[PDB]
DNA sequence: ATCGGCTTCGCGCA
DNA sequence: TTGCGCGAAGCCGA
């Protein structure tokens, strides 16, 4: 048995007697998913099978086959992980308001339950569920170490407000994770569908002048077993020495688990787990434990909490009076989408660090803040801006369409998270990053060395 | 309370 | 490079 502040009643109603079935949705892994443990839970005190539902949106269109095939060889080797421990995986595609409600009844359901996402549109669809079913229906953190309605009922204005709440509740969540102990009982094609997405992907793909793609697939394996490795390797070869190189790009010593934790390849509160019991630097483990736990949760505090995350309204009041006072101020430049995109600009550091988010879907995370706000800089108002920084992170990142995602533009261009600094025009009293700033703390001529070369050969 | 502390910004200066 | 003190800055929360 498990916590049980870990769950929340979406419908009341009385237990069918079919199967239970989890909808999978954020949390893609069958290992250290306490949505699956608790869904096998309840179909075997209910003495029935347990099965997983997968519901495949037409969203991929909205970004890159990077992003899908990443995904989807993920969930290639998630089914063969279920079906060794007995439990069938179903793949829906279509709309879940109505793709899932039809298979609660055409498979006669005795139990509904999904894991936890703050984004508008699962809320959408699982009141449109929430109508359709009869059955109960079940709701379960499986991503974040402390539930998200129980880290906080309000919008933490900063990341020292919300610190003090998570830690006075780590003794609690912080546990190991039980076995998931296979089906008992035993219920009475994504090759093709990998295909189908791909050539609908491929004319949008992103290639040079000579045809061949943009994105090199090398630097990240997709699946649950390649983001253990990449937890041990970090453990035993970047951890020691993250919190002093966390800030430079010429390093690569970042945990490079962001693309895993998104499609929930692997729980972060596993890797909490084996970082709490490793041997390296207290100053290190403070660092790293910070923007996994703080940083990371506060990231689903903002989107649960304030519907309108990817909007200049959810920036804070002293946030939007001051980039208000400053939209008729003359900027130094000005991009088109188009330009950023291309890497076009002036600043060679800037097209240095889109080309890197190009080529490797994954752009480091200093050069992360410094890219959004040069885009506030050089758009024409602050609304373009944010949309110029959604786009091209959604449609680049692996990690994209996430939480930290919106709460990272957020506390770049609105200074969400953050407080005031000195007044600039163009970009008011919003944190100001520099250039020579850039070269105070790593060799930005390495940097822009690496991905240079590359611009040229794009277009 | 009223007032200390804040993702760790940039920049001078040693 | 690297570390320190400083400056400009709104406000939570104890
Ligand atoms: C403009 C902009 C845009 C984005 C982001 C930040 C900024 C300023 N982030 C957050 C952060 O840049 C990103 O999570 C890390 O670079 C992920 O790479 P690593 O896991 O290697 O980092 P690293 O190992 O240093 O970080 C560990 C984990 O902490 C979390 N994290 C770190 N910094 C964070 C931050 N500032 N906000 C929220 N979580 C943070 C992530 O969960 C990350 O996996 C984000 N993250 C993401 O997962 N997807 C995205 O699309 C974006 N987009």
């Amino acid at each position: 048995i498990m916590n049980p502040k870990r769950i929340r009643a979406l419908k009341s109603g009385k237990q069918g007697d079919g199967p239970v079935v989890y909808w999978m949705s954020r949390d893609q892994r069958a290992e250290d998913n306490w949505a699956l443990l608790f869904s096998r839970a309840i179909a075997k005190e209910a003495n029935v099978p347990v099965v997983v539902v997968f519901c495949l949106t037409d969203e991929f269109l909205e970004a890159g086959i990077r992003q899908y095939e990443f995904m989807l060889k993920g969930l290639q080797e998630l089914e063969v992980s279920l079906s060794r421990k007995k439990i069938p995986s179903f793949f829906l595609r279509g709309d879940p308001g109505e793709k899932i409600s039809r298979f609660v009844k055409d498979y006669n359901a005795g139990t509904l339950v999904t894991d936890f996402s703050p984004l508008r549109i699962k809320n959408q669809w699982i009141e449109k569920v929430i109508s359709g079913i009869s059955i109960p229906f079940f709701e379960v953190d499986a991503h974040n170490v402390v539930p998200c309605w129980e880290a906080s009922q309000k919008h933490e204005y900063a990341a020292h407000t919300f610190r003090p709440k998570l830690y006075a509740l780590l003794p609690e969540f912080l546990e190991e994770f039980p076995e998931l102990e296979p089906n008992s009982v035993t219920p009475e094609t994504l090759s093709d569908v990998l295909e189908t997405g791909v050539k609908a992907l491929l004319p949008e793909r992103a290639l040079l002048k000579n045809k061949d793609p943009l994105f090199e697939p090398w630097h990240f394996e997709p699946g649950e077993k390649a983001a253990k490795k990449v937890m041990e390797s970090f453990i035993a070869d970047r951890l020691d020495s993250y919190g002093a190189l966390r800030n430079d790009p010429t390093k690569n010593m970042l945990s490079n688990l962001s693309p895993y934790l998104h499609f929930g390849q692997i729980s972060s509160q596993r890797v909490v787990l084996e970082v709490e019991k490793a041997e390296s630097n207290p100053g290190s483990k403070k660092a790293f434990l910070d923007e996994i736990l703080i940083w990371k949760e506060i990231s689903d505090n903002f989107c649960y909490y304030n519907p309108g995350y990817d909007g200049f309204e959810s920036f804070p009041s002293w946030a939007k009076e001051s980039l208000n006072a400053h939209r008729n101020d003359v900027r130094s430049h000005i991009y088109t989408l188009e330009e950023f995109e291309a890497g076009k600009t002036h600043d060679p550091l800037w097209n240095a660090s889109q080309m890197e988010l190009l080529s490797t879907g994954k752009m480091h995370g200093y050069m992360r803040m410094y890219w959004a706000k040069k885009i506030l800089e050089w758009s024409e108002s602050p609304e373009k801006a944010l949309e110029i920084a959604i786009c091209l992170n959604d449609r680049y990142e692996l990690d994209g369409r996430d939480p930290n995602g919106y709460a990272g533009i957020a506390w770049s261009i609105g200074g969400v998270h953050d407080r005031a600094w000195g007044e600039r025009e163009v970009t008011g009293k919003i944190r100001y990053m520099s250039y020579e700033g850039c070269k105070r703390k790593f060799d930005v001529k390495l940097y822009i060395e690496k991905y240079s070369a590359l611009d040229k050969l794009a277009a």
